[PDB]
């Protein structure tokens, strides 16, 4: 196994930095990996975000 690039965004709200880590890090448990490393997209507001391209690596 090598590790998974995903991106998720949402078109509805826009969220804080702390929304996007748990978006992405629950992502990569339920693919039974952890979360690497992560970079919020499309910045929103003065200090939100509308989406998270991250990268889940093996156990
Ligand atoms: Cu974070």
């Amino acid at each position: 196994e090598a590790c998974k690039f995903l991106h998720q965004e949402r078109m509805d709200v826009c969220e804080t930095h702390l929304h996007w880590h748990t978006v992405a890090k629950e992502t990569c448990s339920e693919k039974s990996t952890n979360l690497h490393d992560y970079g919020m997209l499309l910045p929103c507001g003065i200090d939100k975000f509308r989406g998270v391209e991250f990268v889940c690596c093996p156990l």
